C-alpha cells in the first residue's frame, strides 16, 4: 500500500508527460502501465503510421513521379522493410519513453489498475502478483478503444488499426470504414504499396471535420492516387468469409455488396471507461461516455483528474501532453493557463498532400454569427511547391471582420503540417491579420502562402 | 514626356512588388526593366536552384538511403532533366509577374533605365529608341552583381551562378569559391549529380553568417555527403587553362595549387550602382557602395528610394519584397512599419539539412551584452524527424533572461525553412518564451522541436 503524491493511470502521451511534469514539480510520482510505454501513440499509432507514411511518400514519388525528376530504372518497393523499419523507430521511441520515466525518477508499476476507492488503486502486476497504491492524487489516461460498426465483430480479416498495423504482409485488397484520418492515411500507405483500396463514409465528404473545400481536395487528391471513396454510404453488415469479406452498404437508398481480402474498422474511437473501477472512484461520466472534466482536467472529484483520449475532447497526442501538463500543474498548485475551446487546437492529417487545421470551418464560423472575413491562395502561386514539384490544394484562413481576429485556418499541400505554429500562436495571444501581414516569411517557403493569406484579410493580395 | 506618381527602376523581387503596393494605393506606377522580369531570383536564382535543389534531394534519397527504405533497382539520374524542369518552373513564375503586372494596371516600360536628373528618367528601349519618363518618386531597385576574386576574370571554365544555372551539362570536377549559401547549394547539388566538388571559404567556417553550432554540424553534413571544404583558406589566383583550371590558394603562408575542370565564383554580391546616372539624380553611396538609405528606404534625395539587394542591408528576395512594401507606403502616407534592425529578419539555406535562422548568435547575444538564455533540442528526440528517416540537427534558440525575449534561433534539420514564422511573429510583437511555450505544437511534426525550445527557455524540457 506504498503512497505517492500523484498515481498517473496509463502511460501513453498524456500520461508520461503528465507524470513528467508533476515531477519536474516536486511530486512523487507512480506510473502504472500493462502494456504499451507510450500508449497507443508510440507504440502502434502515430510513430509507427508516420515511418509507414514517408516510405509510402517515397514509392509514390519514385513511381508516378520518377519521369518527370529524370529517373530512369526498374524500382521495386518492399513493403516488408517499410514495416520492420517502422517497428525500429517504434521501439526506440518507446525506449526513450524509459529513458525519460528514470530520468525523472518516476516510478513504473507493470501492471494494470483498478479504483478499490477515490485514494486507493489496487494493481493487477504482470508478474502475477497484485498490489495496492494510496495516492493524494490521480490522473487517469487510459486513452480510447476503437469502435465497431455496430452489429460486427473482429475477426481473421476484419481487424482495427492495431492489427493492420502490425502486419508485415497486405492484402490483394482492403475495404476501409470510416473516411477520418486514420481511415485516409491507411488508404495512402496501402495504396501507394499496390492494395486496392476502397474507403466508405457515411457523411457525405471525407475528412469530414475538416473544411469542406479541403474535403473536396483530398477526395481529389485519392482520386488521383486510385483510391474509391465512396461517400453517404452506411456501412451496414461485415461478414468474414474467410477467402473473402463481404461489406453490405446502402448507398442511394440501395444495399450493394463491396467485396476484399481485408476489411479495416476506423470509424471513431470510444474513451476507455469500463472495467477499472472508475464507479469505486465515484468518476462521472458524461451523455458520450467520456469521463467529464472542467477546464483544469478536474474530474467530479476534486483530486482525480482526466487527461488524453478518455475524456473525448479531441483525441489527440498534443492534445493529450498539454493536458496532462495543465492537471500536474493544477495539483502542484503551480502557474498554468487552460486550453480554452478544444475546436482552436492545431491537427493534421499525413498522407500526401498533409490536411492541417486550426479552429472553425467557414460554414462554422458562419453558423455561430461572426462576420466572416475569408481569404485562400493557392500553391499554384507559391514558388517552393513548384519547385518542389507539388503546387497542389491551398490555404484558406477564416478571419472576424471587427478587427481581423483569426477564427479558423485550413491548409491542404506539402507538408503543411508544419506550418501551424505561427497561425495558433496569434490566435492564442490575440495578434490580428493586421500584425501578421507584417510578419516577413523567407523565400521560397511554403510558408509564404500564409503571408498572403494575411495580407488578403487585411487588404489585397499582392503575389496573387 | 510621360508622368508617373511612381517609376520603379527593375522589375526584381523588390521592384514588382513594391510596383504592385504602389498601385494598390492608388499611386500611378511604371516599371523599367530589360531583361529580367521577375530578376535574378525568378530568372536566374531562387526559383530555379530550388528546383535543382529538390532534384539534387530525391538523387540523395535513392542513392544512400534506398536500401534502408526496401527500394531496390539500378537507377539512373539525369541532370538534363533537372535543368529542363528547373527552366520550366522559372518561366512560368516569369509569366506569372506579367500577370500580376497588368491586374494591378502598371506600366511596362521594356528597356534600361539613367537618371537625367532627380526627376526625369532616360529610357533606352530594346526595341531601340529612347522614352523619356517624368517621376515625382522614384523606387531604385536595380540588384546587385556577383563580385569577383580581385584580379581573376570570367571565361569559359570560371563562371558565376548565371552561367553555372544555366547549365544543362556538368563537369567532372569544380572549384567553388566561396562558401556562402549559394555556394553551399550548388555544391549540394553537383556532388549529388556526381560532381567533385571542393568549396573554398576565407573565413575559418561554412555558412560563417550562422551560428558556429550550425556551421559545425552543416561541414560534418557535407563532408558526409563526400564534398571538400576548405575554410580559413584564401583565393589568391584562378588560371584557366582551357583544359582545366588551377586555382591557387593560401592557408598558414602556405601555398597550395587546386585542380578542377570549372570554377564557381560565389564570393559575394556588389550592388548595382554604376552606369545608370545616380550622379545625375544626386543619390549618395555609402562607403561600401551601396546606395544608402534611412528606415523608410528613402536615399539622401527624399523622394528617391532604393530598395532590396541594391542597399546591401540584408541581399534576400523577401526582404527585397518586404522594403518595396515600406517604400510604396511611404510614397503614399500610408500606414507603414519599418523592418528595424535587419538582422532579426529570417533567411534559409535550401541544401539537406536545412539551415534556417533569424536574429543574434548566441555568441553575438553574448558580445551586445544581453543575459543570454540557451535551449538546443536536437532532432534524435522527434519522432517525425525519425519516421522521415533523418533524426540529425537540432533547433537552438537564443533569448535574454529578464522576461524570455528572443534574440535569435538557429535551426538545422529536415525542411527546417518552413519553421520560423512562429519565431519572427514573437519577436516582432514582443511575445516571449512563456507566451510561446504554452502554443500546443501538432504531433508529430518537426515542429514540436520548437515547443521543447521554448520549455527549456523557461524551465525544463519535458521530452527532452
Ligand atoms: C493508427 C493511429 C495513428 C495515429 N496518429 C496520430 C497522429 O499522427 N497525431 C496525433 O496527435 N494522434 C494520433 N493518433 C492518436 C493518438 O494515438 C492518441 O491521441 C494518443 O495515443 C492518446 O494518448 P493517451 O495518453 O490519451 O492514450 P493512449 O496512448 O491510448 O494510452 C493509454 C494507455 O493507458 C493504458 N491503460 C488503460 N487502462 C489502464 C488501466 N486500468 N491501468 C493501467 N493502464 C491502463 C493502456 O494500456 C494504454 O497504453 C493516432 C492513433 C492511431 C490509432
Ligand atoms: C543562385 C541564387 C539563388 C538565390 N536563392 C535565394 C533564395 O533561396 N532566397 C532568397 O531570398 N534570395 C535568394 N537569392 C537572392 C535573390 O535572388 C535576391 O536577393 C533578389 O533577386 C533581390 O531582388 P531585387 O529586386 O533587389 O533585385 P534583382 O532580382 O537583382 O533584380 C534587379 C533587376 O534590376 C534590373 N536593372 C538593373 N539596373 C537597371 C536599370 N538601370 N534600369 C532598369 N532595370 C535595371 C536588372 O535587369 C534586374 O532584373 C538567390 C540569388 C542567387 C544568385
Ligand atoms: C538528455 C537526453 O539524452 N534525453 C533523451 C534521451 C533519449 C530519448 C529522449 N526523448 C525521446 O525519445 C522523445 N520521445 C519519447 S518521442 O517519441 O520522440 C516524442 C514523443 C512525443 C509525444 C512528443 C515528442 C516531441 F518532443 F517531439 C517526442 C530524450
Ligand atoms: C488572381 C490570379 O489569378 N493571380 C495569379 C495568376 C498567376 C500567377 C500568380 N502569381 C505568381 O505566379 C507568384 N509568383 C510571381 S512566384 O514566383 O510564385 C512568387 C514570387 C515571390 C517573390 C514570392 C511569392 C510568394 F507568394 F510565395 C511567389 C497570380
Amino acid at each position: 500500500m506504498t503512497h505517492y503524491d500523484v498515481v498517473v493511470l496509463g502511460a501513453g502521451p498524456g500520461g508520461y508527460v503528465a507524470a513528467i511534469r508533476a515531477a519536474q514539480l516536486g511530486l512523487s510520482t507512480a506510473i502504472v502501465e500493462p502494456k504499451y510505454w507510450g500508449g497507443v501513440c508510440l507504440n502502434v499509432g502515430c510513430i509507427p503510421s508516420k515511418a509507414l507514411l514517408r516510405n509510402a511518400e517515397l514509392v509514390h514519388i519514385f513511381t508516378k513521379d520518377a519521369k518527370a525528376f529524370g529517373i530512369s530504372g526498374e524500382v521495386t518497393f518492399d513493403y516488408g522493410i517499410a514495416y520492420d523499419r517502422s517497428r525500429k523507430v517504434a521501439e526506440g521511441r518507446v525506449a526513450g519513453v524509459h529513458f525519460l520515466m528514470k530520468k525523472n525518477k518516476i516510478t513504473e508499476i507493470h501492471g494494470y489498475g483498478t479504483f478499490a476507492d477515490a485514494n486507493t488503486l489496487l494493481v493487477d502486476l504482470n508478474d502475477g502478483g497484485t498490489e495496492s497504491v494510496t495516492f493524494d492524487n490521480a490522473i487517469i489516461a487510459t486513452g480510447s478503444s476503437t469502435r465497431l460498426v455496430p452489429g460486427t465483430s473482429l475477426s481473421a480479416n476484419v481487424v482495427t488499426y492495431e492489427e493492420q498495423i502490425l502486419s508485415r504482409e497486405l492484402p490483394k485488397s482492403i475495404i476501409i470504414a470510416g473516411a477520418g484520418a486514420i481511415g485516409m492515411e491507411f488508404g495512402y500507405v496501402l495504396k501507394n504499396y499496390g492494395v486496392d483500396v476502397t474507403i466508405v463514409e457515411f457523411l457525405p465528404r471525407a475528412l469530414p471535420n475538416e473544411d469542406a473545400d479541403v474535403s473536396k481536395e483530398i477526395e481529389k487528391q485519392f482520386k488521383k492516387l486510385g483510391v474509391t471513396i465512396l461517400t453517404a454510404t452506411k456501412v451496414e453488415s461485415i461478414a468474414d468469409g474467410g477467402s473473402q469479406v463481404t461489406v453490405t452498404v446502402t448507398k442511394d437508398g440501395v444495399a450493394q455488396e463491396l467485396k476484399a481480402e481485408k476489411v479495416l474498422q476506423a470509424i471513431g474511437f470510444a474513451p476507455n471507461v469500463e472495467g477499472y473501477g472508475l464507479d469505486k472512484a465515484g468518476v462521472a461520466l458524461t451523455d458520450r461516455k467520456a469521463i467529464g472534466v472542467d477546464d483544469y482536467m478536474r474530474t467530479n472529484v476534486g483530486h482525480i483528474y482526466a487527461i488524453g483520449d478518455v475524456n473525448g475532447l479531441l483525441q489527440l497526442a498534443h492534445v493529450a501532453e498539454a493536458q496532462g501538463v495543465v492537471a500536474a500543474e493544477t495539483i502542484a498548485g503551480a502557474e498554468t493557463l487552460t486550453l480554452g475551446d478544444h475546436r482552436m487546437l492545431p491537427r493534421a492529417t499525413f498522407c500526401q498532400p498533409n490536411v492541417a487545421s486550426f479552429g472553425l470551418t467557414e460554414q462554422q464560423a458562419r453558423n455561430e454569427g461572426y462576420d466572416v472575413v475569408v481569404a485562400k491562395f493557392p500553391f499554384t502561386a507559391n514558388a517552393k511547391a513548384h519547385g518542389v514539384g507539388d503546387p497542389s490544394g491551398f490555404v484558406k484562413l477564416v478571419a472576424d471582420a471587427k478587427h481581423g481576429e483569426l477564427l479558423g485556418g485550413h491548409l491542404v499541400g506539402h507538408d503543411v503540417a508544419e506550418l501551424l505554429p505561427e497561425l495558433t500562436l496569434a490566435q492564442r495571444w490575440d495578434l490580428t491579420a493586421s500584425e501578421l501581414a507584417r510578419n516577413v516569411h523567407t523565400h521560397p517557403t511554403m510558408s509564404e502562402a500564409l503571408q498572403e493569406c494575411f495580407h488578403g484579410l487585411v487588404g489585397h493580395m499582392i503575389n496573387f
